[PDB]
């Protein structure tokens, strides 16, 4: 990307390009057949987030950007892309498509297999921590497959955020800090505030899709999903939140009841409540920061986070 | 078991035990809500062929059936269920249906984070090695999936045995051996003789599915999946390789049809043309035996094979 140092930013984008050579190296190995598969079923890239926030990380420790650093910088990445084959299989809920599901959930397979390999060389510490991280991935995936059953609805989703999103993205901290070399209370700080980013990052999303206009919104709520700002408003003891009661439980269907919803939403408190919750998560990123040295890698984070909350408020 | 050392049967049995703690352990650890998930998909059990053969080979080494050696075993049987799992789901090739496949899915996930913590107990060298393996499996479920192409069928079938099954088998006797501080000569001549153990265990079951009666023959052909005996016979150059090659393309269906099949390929070659090729796994598993001192397990290990082979000829 690019940051405030130009000398930062020279220095992360030759990382990055080792990242993605090693990256296309993997996805591209194995038999010719299984490889086509894999190929075609690239989702055409990324952003890359997180081994960028890998290699950010590195830079606290004193040997950043280093190989083992690129290294598990691709396994974080090779990582988030099974998940998302293995949760694209499941947003589908004849025989031309009960292949393309036996495919996706191969290809994210393999995908893991690589990723093994590759952590087989960076040490045990890192197959403990990627057990538990890929452990709490699958558990938000299957949290938000049944439901919150009978728990508080916004506790079911924070969680869901926190299992889903941003355990990653704190391994991403993690990981390139430690391979880096940094210190124990830097690792921990930068794992930490992946966390904390992670949360922002979906919350900030998820107020967009119901708050703004162009770059349709409604998305969420037309699948049926309800984010936070709407799992407050539902909480109000207001004729908004009243009205909003008696229609969310209802046939989700027409234009003209999703875009009477969404007036309502924004008639309610739901989005400040959103945003507060937010700047809660900015708060703890903030913190987290602190246990940092200053420098321009520590602002470039910070800035990570504050333009990403600025997106949606001040 | 039960083999012809009383005292074998009796120390490996009680590995078993330790072997069924912890495999529940890890089946049942995690959020109640995925526990309930995998309990409910548990396979209700099978015959632990696979922790078996681990716990037999680690006689060999200088610490049998140590604690290392039972948590191998588990990582095996764990990798072969999560397996099952994707595998199932495929198989399947509306809503309450594409529920229970994203819940498939996920068990198997879930299943290998677990597999994952205790191989970050087992070493590098096991995370390494249950890469290759998984990443063999993954490729021969992937080859199953896709098909022949245009490679020889015969060459296919073997391949996709050999990958689909008989990798994971080689891999209990490496880890169950290796584990147990077996000399490296040993290992190897275990994870072989497990790769040959596991050729002949299928094709064994290919041969009964077309040729026996009661313990009805022909599921293999039924789905369309013809296996060795039936692709050696469609090889003859006789009347009734031709006429299996006229038939076996048509539609796959009535009765009649499948049970004529069935007669077609009791008066062709192809189950001696098997059993042959069984034959010739058993002389590479006697000549991996070899690299073994003799002893009851050593024995032990030959009748296993031994006893299979006699279920299909002598
Ligand atoms: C593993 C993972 C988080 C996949 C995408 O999750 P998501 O459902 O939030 O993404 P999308 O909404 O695009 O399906
Ligand atoms: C991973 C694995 C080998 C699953 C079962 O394979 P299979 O298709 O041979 O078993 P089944 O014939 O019972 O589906
Ligand atoms: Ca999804
Ligand atoms: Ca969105
Ligand atoms: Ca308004
Ligand atoms: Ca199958
Ligand atoms: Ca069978
Ligand atoms: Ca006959």
């Amino acid at each position: 990307v690019e940051f405030g140092d130009p000398e930062l930013t020279a220095r992360i984008n030759d990382a990055m390009v080792q990242v993605e050579e090693l990256l296309h190296t993997e996805l591209s190995s194995g038999e010719d057949f299984l490889v086509d598969i894999v190929m075609h079923l690239t989702r055409a890239g990324g952003k890359r987030f997180r081994p960028m926030f890998a290699l950010l990380a590195s830079e606290f420790g004193e040997k950043p950007l280093s190989e083992n650093v690129i290294k598990a910088a691709v396994v974080v990445e090779i990582t988030h892309l099974a998940t998302l084959y293995h949760d694209d299989v499941m947003d589908e809920a004849s025989a031309n498509a009960r292949w393309d599901n036996s495919v996706a959930i191969l290809a994210g397979d393999i995908l893991l297999a690589h990723a093994s390999g590759l952590m087989s060389q960076l040490g045990t510490d890192t197959v403990a921590h990627f057990a538990e991280t890929f452990g709490e991935l699958v558990t938000g995936q299957m949290r938000e497959t049944v439901g919150p059953r009978d728990t508080d609805p916004i506790e079911h989703y924070t969680n869901v955020i926190r299992e889903k999103t941003g355990v990653l993205i704190a391994s991403a901290g993690y990981l390139g800090a430690m391979h880096a070399g940094a210190a124990p209370e830097h690792i921990d700080a930068l794992k930490n505030f992946g966390a904390a980013v992670g949360m922002i990052f979906q919350i900030v999303d998820d107020i967009i899709d119901i708050f703004s206009e162009t770059h349709t919104p409604g998305t969420d709520l037309r699948e049926g999903v309800f984010t936070l700002p709407v799992l407050y408003a539902l909480r109000e003891d207001t004729p908004v939140g009243a009205e909003l009661r008696d229609i969310l439980t209802g046939p989700l269907e027409d234009d003209e009841t999703v875009n009477h919803v969404l007036e309502l939403l924004s008639q309610s408190g739901g989005r400040q409540a959103a945003l507060d919750e937010v700047y809660r998560y900015m708060d703890i990123a903030n913190a987290e920061l602190d246990r940092l040295p200053d420098s321009t890698v520590k602002e470039a984070l910070r800035n990570l986070a504050t333009f990403t909350v600025k997106r949606v408020g001040e």
